[PDB]
DNA sequence: GCTCCTTTTTAAGGGCTA
DNA sequence: AGCCCTTAAAAAGGAGC
């Protein structure tokens, strides 16, 4: 087995904190990292460096904002076969043998407003390339699930037209799936005192035999939480 | 170089018109 | 049913030592 770690960075711009994430990569050991909000731009993809993860590929766009980045163990002999990136920078997919097993990776970054529907079109747009071992990772900034949310709020309509759209992919809702009963969040909203897990780990339905956990990551990086998954 | 203050950015209720 | 303005606290920016 191989690990996938999903975390919302918020800004990498900063040398200190280019280098703590670093230090928390190696520390964590995953074999596959996804990174959002970076906020580096299309220029300035040389200064994303760990050291044990060689491979880094981005999508940027040309203001500090945004910004994807899929990390690549060096202890992995990931054979990267295409690699489609959105120069806004909202989205990196790379497909690829990770063990010799094929796998394809989506990482996502949504903006807030008017998030699951950017993302049902993103899927929309990349749909050719989607699989059956498809993993879908990032700041989707939108709960899925009424557990998703302390509130409790019932879901938006088109968070039901997205879950249609992960439906008729045949994709599910990784940590929901192993956890349906289980509160625990990613982001908490300072000004509202609100919490709420707007970051996820979305597959394709036939990987599921070969997920054992799915873990929520506390760190003192970013305001959000990591999400961890050791696969098979 | 460095310290410290100012401005931007971002997710999310809570109020409320087309 | 969905938008606008506000919120807090960090990221990004900048004046001045």
């Amino acid at each position: 087995h191989i690990t996938i770690l999903t975390l919302n960075i918020n800004g990498l711009n900063s040398a200190i904190k280019r280098h703590r994430l670093a230090s928390w990569i190696k520390s964590q050991d995953p074999s596959v990292c996804c990174i959002q909000e970076t906020h580096l731009t299309c220029r300035d993809t040389h200064r994303l460096k760990i050291k044990g993860w060689r491979k880094i590929y981005q999508a940027n766009g040309k203001q500090k904002k945004a910004g994807v980045a899929i990390l690549v163990s060096d202890k992995t002999d990931f054979k990267p076969t295409k690699i489609k990136r959105d120069k806004e920078g909202h989205y990196i997919m790379v497909k690829g043998s990770i063990q010799q097993e094929e796998l394809t990776i989506l990482n996502i970054y949504a903006p807030n407003t008017g998030a699951p529907r950017f993302i049902k079109q993103v899927l929309s747009d990349l749909q050719r390339d989607l699989d059956s071992h498809t993993l879908i990772m990032g700041a989707f900034n939108t709960p899925l699930s009424t557990l998703d949310r302390s509130t409790r709020q019932k879901v938006n309509k088109d968070t039901q037209e997205l879950n249609s759209a992960l439906h008729q992919a045949d994709l599910i809702d990784i940590y929901r799936t192993l956890h349906p009963k289980s509160t625990e969040y990613t982001f908490f909203s300072a000004p509202h005192h609100t919490y709420s897990k707007i970051d996820h780990i979305v597959g394709s339905k036939a990987l599921l035999s070969k997920c054992k956990r799915t873990e929520i990551i506390t760190n003192k990086l970013s305001d959000h939480s990591a999400i961890k998954l050791e696969l098979r």
